[PDB]
Formats: C-alpha cells, structure tokens, sequence
C-alpha cells in the first residue's frame, strides 16, 4: 500500500488511543491513589518492551490500546490536581493547544521535503536531560521558576519531536506490523506535550 494509505491507518488508530485514553481518564477518578505506582510501573514495562528491546515481531493493536487505557488512568493524577489550582478549563486549553500543535507542526513535518533524521541526537539528548528533571521532581517537587522552564523546555522539545515524527513516517520505509507501535509514539509524544502545556498554563493561571 501507497504512504498516503498508511499514514491515515497510524492517524487512525492514534485517534483511537486518544479516545481510549479519555475513558481511562475519565476512569481513572475511582480508581484509588495506591494503584497509581503500580499502574505506571506498567507503562514503563510496556515502554521497554515496545521500543527498547530488540523484537523479532513488532507490538500489536491490542498491546497499544490497552496502554493507551493505562495511560490515561494514571493521567487522572496529575489532570485534576492543576484542575482544582487553575480550574477546569485551563485543563481543556493545554488540551486544545496539544492538538494545535500537533496539527500544524505535524502537517508541516509531513510534508516536509528535507529529511530531518540528522536532529534525532539531539531530540534524544534534549528528552533524556528531561527524564532527568522528571525523576528530581519524583523525589523533590520543584518549585514555581524552575517548574515552568522545565515546562517551557517540555513544550519545545516535544513540539519538535512531532515535526520530526511525522517527517520520519514520510520518509522511512513504515511496513504494516508497524502501524501500532507508530500510533503508540505519536501518543506518548502527544502525552508528554499535554502535561507540559497543562504545567505551562497551569503555574500561569495560578497564585504561585
């Protein structure tokens, strides 16, 4: 099948995941505070499995789905504790400006005729610096100024990282196993893109 099929199959079920993952936020409200660590111990168990080991077939439908329902469980956390510091609109205006973002940086990677697999160091370097940062604010929250540059840092490097994924999808050889482990990056990209935003707008609309 021609790219331009394929890429409608990756935005498909990327789609799909979003919406999975609004039930699990959605469900995520009932689901008791203790279950939220071992939930995430999950995701990053699925995260290595689907990207950092070396896998004969690729990661199915089902595997992509149902993290995707995980994922949006243990997004209920951090969602309604900058709802009820900011309000609950503030929530949907991260999450419109992850879509905006993604549309018109993702359309223009697409599109995009030159080849950006160059900048993949430093995309790599800039999210691995930011796992970084993530892991002193597990054990040592950080405070209002170096919470939003961290933030502001989170909401580049990830708006990159869709340019460059959707250019990568143009201009790699993407075969059909491929399809949910490609729908699968796209929405760890979108996660971590919106709960940067939600921490932009967030300390913004806030008395820090």
């Amino acid at each position: 099948e021609s790219k331009q099929s394929i890429m409608q199959r990756i935005l498909t079920v990327f789609v799909f995941t979003l919406l999975i993952a609004t039930v699990g936020l959605f469900i995520g409200q009932f689901v008791p505070v203790a279950l939220m660590l071992p939930l995430s111990i999950l995701e990053v168990a699925m995260i290595i499995l689907a990207f950092w080991m070396r896998r004969r077939k690729a990661v199915g439908y089902a595997f992509v789905y149902t993290f995707a329902f995980v994922s949006g469980i243990t997004l209920f956390p951090i969602v309604s504790h900058y709802a009820s510091i900011a309000g609950a609109y503030v929530v949907l205006e991260a999450f419109g400006s992850t879509f905006v973002i993604f549309a018109v940086l993702g359309t223009i990677g697409a599109k995009m005729k030159k080849d950006l697999s160059f900048l993949w160091s430093f995309l790599l370097v800039a999210v691995l610096a930011l796992a970084v940062v993530g892991i002193f604010n597990i054990f040592s929250p950080l405070n209002s100024a170096a919470m939003m540059a961290y933030s502001v840092i989170g909401t580049i490097v990830f708006s990159l990282y869709i340019l460059y994924e959707l250019n990568q999808i143009k201009h790699r050889h993407i075969t059909e196993d491929l399809i949910p482990v490609m729908a699968l990056s796209l929405y760890l990209d979108f996660i971590n893109l919106f709960i940067n935003l939600l921490r932009f707008f967030g300390i913004l609309s806030s008395d820090d």
